[PDB]
């Protein structure tokens, strides 16, 4: 009947169709010919700026109530006066904040979106130096943990201007251990970060040797070089790894940090790109215990685990890679919920996310979602999500990938 | 253009050119991606062009392309099209179009196997009750007395103007899902609206939740008939866990055959709609989704509390144990009972080895990662890390309605 996507849920049976798919803007990966969707990251002008402004003032003062009113109108004339004579144009204050709030919204692949209301935007657009980012990001680091009671934030840098150095924060995440590439061809640390960690050593860093060694900041002020900050110890709080009944779990002398904290993403509200703007949220627990610890491309400890549970490693079919798996991602909740760490594990988060998508349904017409994303990558069936189809889309603002400054 | 596919636990890159020869529109626009959707929302030049295309595939398969019989074969289907509107295949270009079909289906983790597939051609066919006969045969061969051997059994394709032969069962084994008034189900809840034709079509019901429902076979504009398969065709494996004693007293128990019957067949633009056909299980399709999955049996909590875990919350994971266990359970005791079947990191790796030698052969090959990736322990395998491209190649296995 309706000319628009029709959702299923084959768990309730229930139907949506989506609607708000139809606001996207921009293309993504897919063609009739073929779907791209499981493809990580596949592949100005006056003009086009202004229709993307406009867009966005729409956007905000619907969300006021004012669609129409004589502030809308007005801010719109002020927005296309102020590219008429500059090429760019600023945003307000609580433009800023609406803006974040809704990239947040828009994300895909965050199975956390139930909490995008409850985002605390600190506004650093008067930042001047990279020692002032470093206070910026020291500050944020400080709120936004809490003492182990997280809290979701974003800091906002100087957005990317015409004929000007950008600001970048060269590091991935706020928090990342080091990746030490061994004589005999092996890693010590995460091989994730392999690259950030040559890149802090060759400005200068004093490397360690641990397999969880925190890296130093690259901070990026336009037209300069990055200088390098450490950050305090006292402000990245740490989990020690136990399990509940393994008792030997403890003696791996595992750990991971509380704060996710992502800081190489680009932030673009109404045409304009904010090139640094770290948020943070908190851990789904998968995250850690799965991916991070488990990845044969990163700590790689299922084998060590299984081994010391005394499972049969030599065949599959002992499903022992899926015993061991299980038994870290306990232990990662059981630690981090000891510690009085927040945390969520994937059927809480799923949970939590299918009512989501009904706030959605019911506020906006639909929701844009990456299936293959927002299925934990344990125990997928087992939660709801795995039962929803979804539909995939781009709106703005956007969090966008962005190429490495270096 | 031609798209980069990466494997992100290797760093290796391919390019899949292969999806240049799809044919076929899939359910995403540059405007928003749709491939989490599990169904589709929905002259003679046509048939021609397709049936030459397909042709031209068969003799290229055989190293016989432009030689005598592939321009005399072109000239027969051309004519018999022309005049008829349609034509017809020949058993050995059937046999290659069902292998090419189950190569190309972007949903299936088994198709290292593609080239191995026993095909039985029953266009022969002209009543229900010779339908049967045929099924009865496709069992006794695929079951082989738990070594399964993968076969399809083809029946006449569909005809302009003339009911289409149909299997109306999704599989040819199934469990009956009995709809007890008091909202709930006794036996597989899947298979309800199935279970209510069988009962009006005068079956005998059971009140079980293992309960083989009978066939229920339709030849062409004629009401369907119902047959009840010799339970000696059914093989069936009790479960239970290797360790936990207590699990057998469950009363759980599958069947080996996974024989799907539902499906469209679509070789040369000739389609045929009754066409079942069967593999192995991988353990995870009765002990994740079957067995687990809340609109199915849904044994989770059960299971959990027989082993002593905190349902209370969710955070104790006790879902993840008891899906573990309910696996284990199920390889261990098809492979007690010497039935075939593979567990998901095995088959997850053979895939890879498949992509592989596709991306030699073909230049690409068509995959649905949300269907690859099992639905326990996903990242844990290694088609999670890598990427795949989805489209659309024939021949093809398609979905179609329900014929009622
Ligand atoms: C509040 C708790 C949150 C939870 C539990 C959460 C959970 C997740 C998880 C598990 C992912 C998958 C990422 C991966 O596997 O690499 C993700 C992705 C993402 N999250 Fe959230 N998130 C949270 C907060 C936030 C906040 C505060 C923001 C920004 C304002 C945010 C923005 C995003 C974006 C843009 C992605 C896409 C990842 C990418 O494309 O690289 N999330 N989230
Ligand atoms: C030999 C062992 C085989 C194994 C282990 C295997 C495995 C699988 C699995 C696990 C799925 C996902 C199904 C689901 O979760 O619903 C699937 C899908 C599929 N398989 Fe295979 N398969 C095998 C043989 C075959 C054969 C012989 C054929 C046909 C000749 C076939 C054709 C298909 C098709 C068309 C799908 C798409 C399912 C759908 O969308 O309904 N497979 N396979
Ligand atoms: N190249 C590359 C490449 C590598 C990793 C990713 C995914 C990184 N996502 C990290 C990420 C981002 C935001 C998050 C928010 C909350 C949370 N708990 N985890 C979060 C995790 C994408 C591209
Ligand atoms: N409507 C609907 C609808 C519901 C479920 C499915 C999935 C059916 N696929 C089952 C299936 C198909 C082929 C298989 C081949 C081998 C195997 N071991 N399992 C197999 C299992 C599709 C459509
Ligand atoms: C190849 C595949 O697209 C890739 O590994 C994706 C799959 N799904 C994911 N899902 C989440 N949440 N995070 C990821 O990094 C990925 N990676
Ligand atoms: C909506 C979602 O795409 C749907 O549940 C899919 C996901 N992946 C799957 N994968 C397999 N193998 N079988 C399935 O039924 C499904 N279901
Ligand atoms: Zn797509």
């Amino acid at each position: 009947g309706p000319k628009f996507p029709r959702v299923k849920n084959w768990e309730l049976g229930s139907i949506t169709y989506d609607t708000l798919c139809a606001q996207s803007q921009q293309d993504g990966p897919c063609t009739p010919r073929r779907c791209l969707g499981s493809l990580v990251l596949p592949r100005p002008p006056a003009e086009q700026l202004l229709s993307q402004a406009r867009d966005f003032i729409n956007q905000y003062y619907s969300s006021i109530k004012r669609s129409g009113s004589q502030a809308h109108e007005e801010r719109l004339q002020e927005v296309e006066a102020e590219v008429a004579s500059t090429g760019t144009y600023h945003l307000r204050e609580s433009e800023l904040v609406f803006g974040a709030k809704q990239a947040w919204r828009n994300a895909p692949r965050c199975v956390g979106r139930i909490q995008w209301g409850k985002l605390q935007v600190f506004d650093a657009r008067d930042c001047s130096s990279a020692q002032e980012m470093f206070t910026y990001i020291c500050n944020h680091i400080k709120y936004a943990t809490n003492r182990g009671n997280l809290r979701s934030a974003i800091t906002v840098f100087p957005q990317r201007a015409p004929g000007r150095g950008d600001f970048r924060i060269w590091n991935s995440q706020l928090v990342r251990y080091a990746g030490y590439r061994q004589q005999d061809g092996s890693v010590r640390g995460d091989p994730a970060n392999v690259e950030i960690t040559e890149l802090c050593i060759q400005h200068g860093w004093t490397p360690g040797n641990g397999r969880f060694d925190v890296l130093p900041l690259l901070l990026q002020a336009p037209d300069e070089a990055p200088e390098l900050f450490v950050l305090p110890p006292e402000l990245v709080l740490e989990v020690p790894l136990e399990h509940p009944t393994l008792e030997w779990f403890a003696a791996l002398g595992l750990r991971w940090y509380a704060l996710p904290a992502v800081s190489n993403m680009l932030l673009e509200i109404g045409g304009l790109e904010f090139s640094a703007a770290p948020f943070s949220g908190w851990y789904m627990s998968t995250e850690i215990g799965t991916r991070n610890l488990c990845d044969p491309h990163r700590y790689n400890i299922l084998e060590d685990v299984a081994v010391c549970m005394d499972l049969d490693t030599r065949t599959t079919s002992s499903l022992w890679k899926d015993k061991a798996a299980v038994e870290i991602n306990l232990a990662v909740l059981h630690s981090f919920q000891l510690a009085k760490v927040t945390i969520v594990d994937h059927h809480a988060a799923t949970v939590s996310f299918m009512k989501h998508l009904d706030n959605e349904q019911k506020a906006r017409g639909g929701c844009p979602a990456d299936w293959a994303w927002i299925v934990p990558p344990i125990s997928g069936s087992l939660t709801p999500v795995f039962h929803q189809e979804m539909v995939n889309y781009i709106l703005s603002p956007a969090f966008r990938y962005q190429p490495d400054p270096w």
